[PDB]
């Protein structure tokens, strides 16, 4: 059976199980019931499925070079397939709850969940906090005597964790920190001081690379029991520098992907976000260059976002993406190599995750 | 020691143990250490701990009538403990994201979290997620090798899932069930229909009884490897009673207290939630005060407002609170029998429970 329709029926049939469940033991009504059908569908489908896929792939590996019977085979796919499922609905929790802080407008050429009329903010908090708690929902009922269960929660709980510190660190990136202060209104950076690529490392290393990568590859592994056919620090490295790099291009296509391309009208620059692309601009422009983007940066009027736009194309900050991206290449190679001294099967299924990153 | 300065002890170690893993661990800086510190304090602190004392107080009564190494009595009591602020730390998630739900202005006496200055509600989003993560950081760090892991973090995860299934609940119980549908807009019922003695029930049986009576009741169970001298099925039974009890309380108080002894200016009546006092005055009505009930209730104008607590004074709804109290004080009292059969102690630790409950 083809991987994805494997992962598609599961979504089915972890759906059914998840409002079965809802009925039986929470007492819920049939209306409520639909509404929270259309909230996971809404919240859940729709993307390319890369981060649940992933615990799929990795699991396929292992099967071709593994002995197994086939019922286990059977029930390792499944297995990483419900997996999946958790990363998928983390992800939709996140999204959903960012989506509201941020003001979002649109996600993938559809308006964000909580814009749609029946919903609202009220609403739509608290069905980001349901999305969540399905992802344990279906750990305990898939996983119940499976022996990697202490270790796929404490992983994904730490991977949570990792993400929700990681938000803070992204929407507190424009403020000095020594000024930040539960009393105190906070104004944006005047000096742009802490736009470094330390600091930046941090941001995305934090928000996206531990639930985007590190968490599809352990969790494969996890439901493989292949765990110690890895060095698990060869596995973080790599999965942090993938993330970096996925997240890098996010940014720039930010800024200058057409809107109904990006599936939305990007705001980083009047959100006063630190990019890669100010970051990268910072460390590169001159003192005019930076005075002008002082004056611009992370301002609504649209002539002072063009300003910035402008400025960026004239700093030729395209070459130094080439520049990163050889970088990348040659970091991620390394790894790679490195990977297939203890496994040569799961080295291959991160070049699989490296080519779909590098490619898109 | 006090069992109160024990608690409030474990919570200074409980802090410093997540913000110094927050800076071994995650690279945290001081400035954003601090402001997690006092989000934290600002959050789970100041009220009377009665969810995390109850850990403590049903810890205790075993430790009178179980033999023990004085250092096993004092791992039972740091672990009720810690079991006690992961219940602390669930309901300042909950409070916090709550108030951001429902547009609240003060909680205690204080502005709500995301209303301080240098919070906003794109920070206070996130802060409530990082809350609810340090429940499970505790618990896989405090608890890691103890025979009741998988119960505590099972159970854990149940009761907050059946608290988020109570806030959709709590915050629809003012629409037709037939009309909820995510792409129109949500007119409030005009027939009332239902506000309904079950419907109520259903709602505060989620939204509070969980983890305000249950999860500190079996918390204190799973920390004293207890939970076999009792009959489970009891212990729900007087937990979802006592916890509807004091919602019911909650909800008179929304009304008829003072704002200066509340904490806050009460807004149940505007905001058309289905209380108590509709659902009481509902079933008691003649039909021109259910007409009037109808013109006035959910409506932001005072005048409004003052008509329906007029309409509730007139009902002499205090009475059929009485008489609400006396049944509640019948079958509280019957349960607490039945458990004596398989145990004394925890039977008196539901009966102090209940006298907490039924004074304040
Ligand atoms: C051009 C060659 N090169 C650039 C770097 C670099 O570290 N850029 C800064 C940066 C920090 C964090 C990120 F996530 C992405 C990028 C390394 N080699
Ligand atoms: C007056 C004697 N009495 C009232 C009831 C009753 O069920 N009231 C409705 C009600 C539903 C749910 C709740 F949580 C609280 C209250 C039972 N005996
Ligand atoms: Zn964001
Ligand atoms: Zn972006
Ligand atoms: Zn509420
Ligand atoms: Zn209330």
């Amino acid at each position: 059976m083809a991987s994805m329709e494997r992962f598609l029926s599961v979504y089915d049939e972890v759906q059914a199980f998840l409002l079965d469940q809802l009925q039986s033991k929470y007492e819920i009504d049939p209306n409520r019931a639909r509404y929270l059908r259309i909230m996971m569908d809404t919240t859940c489908l729709g993307g390319k499925y890369f981060r649940g896929m992933t615990v799929v792939n990795v699991a396929e590996g292992f099967l071709a070079v593994t002995q197994h019977d086939e019922a286990t085979k059977e029930r390792i796919l499944h297995d990483a397939c419900v997996g999946g499922w958790m990363i998928e609905f983390l992800q939709a929790h996140y999204l959903v709850e960012d989506d509201i802080m941020d003001g979002s407008v649109m996600r993938r050429g559809k308006p964000c969940w909580y814009r749609f009329p029946g919903v609202t903010t009220q609403c739509a908090i608290n069905d980001g906090i349901i999305l969540k708690s399905w992802t344990q929902i279906m750990a305990w009922h898939y996983f119940a005597d499976r022996p990697f269960l202490k270790d796929l929660l404490c992983l994904f709980q730490k991977v949570d964790y990792a993400t929700a510190v990681g938000q803070m660190y992204d929407v507190t990136s424009m403020c000095d920190s020594n000024k930040l202060d539960p009393e105190v209104a906070q104004p944006m950076t005047t000096d742009f001081a802490e736009f470094t690529p330390a600091i930046y490392k941090r941001i995305v290393k934090y928000k996206t690379t531990f639930y985007t990568y590190l968490l599809p590859l352990v969790m494969g592994l996890l439901v493989s029991e292949a765990a110690a056919s890895v060095e698990m620090n060869l596995v973080e490295r790599v999965a942090h520098l993938i993330g970096e790099y996925f997240q890098v291009q996010d940014d720039v296509m930010d800024c200058f992907t057409p809107p109904e391309q990006l599936g939305k009208v990007g705001t980083d620059i009047e959100d006063a976000k630190c990019s890669w692309l100010a970051v990268t601009f910072l460390g590169k422009a001159n003192a005019a260059q930076v005075a002008e983007f002082k004056a611009n940066y992370g301002e609504k009027d649209p002539a002072k976002v063009a300003v910035v736009k402008r400025l960026y194309s004239k700093a030729n900050l395209q070459a130094d993406f080439a520049a990163y991206e050889a970088e990348v290449v040659r970091e991620v190679e390394s790894l790679i190599e490195q990977l297939k001294v203890k496994s040569p099967t799961f080295a291959e299924s991160v070049a699989v995750v490296w080519e779909k990153t590098h490619k898109r």
